[PDB]
């Protein structure tokens, strides 16, 4: 599914993303915009390291979900699939699982810095435009 901007903002607000581990809803919106253009079925293979990015947030397979096909990995406990999900779950139209996984991502030290796209296009920028007029 390709979300409309305000429709996603209201969805994320309902799912408890506003202010989660200190990240404003606007930051999440900025992230989804630049990562996938708000498209849940987006996939990107990293030929360079054989990992794949999945869904609206472009979550990487090396540490967060299991796709079976991601090499460079020494798996301690749940270290290779910290969200406890098949990567397939990050490609559904319903973003509940994707959101639970993004929340797990930011529980690690880097927080939102986990996404290179955020560093480049969102950090220290006026992200208010992403949520203006959405009623959130
Ligand atoms: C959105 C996304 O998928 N982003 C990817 C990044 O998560 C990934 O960075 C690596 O993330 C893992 C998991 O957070 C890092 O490991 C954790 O590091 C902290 C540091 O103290 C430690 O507390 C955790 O125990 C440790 N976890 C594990 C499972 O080892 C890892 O250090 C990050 N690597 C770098 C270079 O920052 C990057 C790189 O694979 O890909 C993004 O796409
Ligand atoms: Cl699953
Ligand atoms: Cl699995």
């Amino acid at each position: 599914k390709v979300f409309e901007r305000c429709e996603l903002a209201r969805t994320l607000k309902r799912l408890g993303m506003d202010g989660y581990r200190g990240i404003s809803l606007a930051n999440w919106m900025c992230l989804a915009k630049w990562e996938s253009g708000y498209n849940t079925r987006a996939t990107n293979y990293n030929a360079g390291d054989r990992s794949t990015d999945y869904g609206i947030f472009q979550i990487n397979s090396r540490y967060w979900c299991n796709d079976g096909k991601t090499p460079g990995a020494v798996c301690r406990g749940d270290s290779c699939n910290a969200c406890h999900l098949s990567c397939s779950a990050l490609l559904q139209d319903n973003i509940a699982d994707a959101v639970a996984c993004a929340k797990r991502v930011v529980r690690d030290p880097q927080g939102i810095r986990a996404w290179v796209a955020w560093r480049n296009r969102c950090q220290n920028r006026d992200v208010r435009q992403y949520v203006q007029g959405c009623g959130v």
